[PDB]
């Protein structure tokens, strides 16, 4: 019953945890390492102060359950973009805001924990939270209907962007639509696709061992099956498994549109560019 509006103070600087040696190797697998997490790059961070010297974006800290999340509101009917795994979301967006500023179209994009300035450590059950801090955000401190909403899931965002999406319709909150951009169908598929052919079975094991965790699929069970849901897929290892999961899909009956791309995972401008007004027309 705390849905109640969620800006913060930054005062800095940002915090994490050292653990064990073994989660460590995991967290850099699966996640990144903490210096390519948190990196902000000289270009991308110029274009963005700019960017708040002209007030076309504003830098915004929100009080996260363990910690701070930091990151920018660019704006131009609002995008609530979750950037994924291996870099800060600044970089992660930096190709992306553009293509949905230039339509008038304001876009949130918010570091998870342990991600570009955000305080803690990442973990799927933490991530899947501060997609909620960042949602109430948008709903709380600026008034924002949630039928003006999409939610942007690339890559891990994929996933969690799925949870995200179900918990607002759960919560009579629900979104004016979902695109899965580029997703991460399960992190085990996505284990598996930078991996190769049958590989010795610690791949095998870990991949294994990681069931269940950012499952698209899992995550979306018990959203309004009528929901939008875009999803567009990348020419690569990743994007052939995104299309399985796009069978599945519409063969549980779930309204979902999209194609495969003829782009790489990483293609965020060049995918933006032919895509970005297809996109749009499923926010109506």
């Amino acid at each position: 019953k705390e849905n109640v509006a969620i800006e913060n103070d930054g005062t800095p600087p940002r915090d994490k945890e050292s653990l064990s040696p073994l989660t460590r190797f995991l967290n850099n697998e699966l996640y990144g390492e903490k210096d390519a997490r948190r990196k902000i790059g000289e270009i991308t961070q110029t274009l963005l102060d700019h960017a708040v010297e002209n007030g076309e974006s504003q830098k915004v800290t929100l009080k996260g359950e363990a910690g701070r999340l930091t990151g920018y509101y660019h704006q131009g009917k609002v995008v609530l973009f979750l950037h994924g795994s291996g870099s800060s979301a600044e970089e992660q967006a930096s190709e992306i805001r553009n293509h949905y500023q230039k339509q008038g179209i304001d876009m949130l994009a918010v570091n998870l924990r342990g991600y570009g300035e955000s305080d803690g450590g990442p973990s799927e059950k933490g991530l899947y939270q501060d997609a909620r801090t960042m949602f109430n955000y948008l709903v709380n401190d600026k008034g924002i209907d949630p039928s003006n909403i999409i939610i942007h899931g690339y890559s891990m965002g994929g996933p969690i962007a799925a949870d995200l999406a179900r918990y607002a319709a759960q919560n009579g909150q629900a979104v004016s639509g979902l695109l899965l951009d580029r997703p991460m169908p399960s992190m085990t598929k996505a284990i598996t696709a930078h991996e190769v052919a049958n590989p010795a079975g610690i791949v095998g094991a870990i991949a294994k061992a990681v069931n269940g965790q950012f499952s698209v699929e899992k995550n979306l069970k018990g959203l309004p099956k009528e929901t939008p849901i875009l999803l567009l897929t990348d020419n690569e290892g990743l994007g052939e498994e995104g299309e399985k999961l796009r069978a599945k899909l519409a063969i549980a009956g779930y309204n979902v549109t999209g194609e495969q791309t003829f782009y790489g995972h990483e293609a965020s401008n060049r995918l933006m560019g032919q895509y970005a007004d297809q996109i749009v027309s499923g926010l109506f």
